[PDB]
């Protein structure tokens, strides 16, 4: 047949059309997601570096409170 | 005539085939990516939980000291 091969071809085109319309919004969503997961990851890793700044500075501060309050040197 | 319609259709098929063949591995990679990231991020919110627990620890030693040396508690 010839008429019958046009039918098989047009239907497969409708099939691929449906495959594409379903997968595209999915792939777009998942792209957005990867971006926000990395802004969260970056923003968290920054918080962690600050958190280490503070505890570090705290320990150094208490190092000098010890000197100030020690009688054996003051 | 009919020749041309079956040629236009078969070549549109190869177009859509190319679209799909290119997007599908991309979408698979990105599904794996989302879950690798979400893992890294929860291993990181954990590391943070430990570090805030450690800093809150130290911040309550510190006010313990601010209270004992409070002039008002020494009179």
């Amino acid at each position: 047949g010839h008429m019958e091969k046009l039918h098989e071809a047009n239907n497969e085109l409708q099939k691929k059309r449906a495959i594409i319309e379903d997968l595209e919004p999915r792939f777009n969503n998942s792209s957005l997601k990867i971006e926000e997961l990395q802004e969260a990851l970056r923003k968290k890793e920054e918080e962690m570096k600050q958190m280490e700044e503070r505890y570090k500075k705290y320990l150094e501060k208490a190092k000098s409170v010890i000197r100030t309050l020690d009688p054996k040197q003051n």
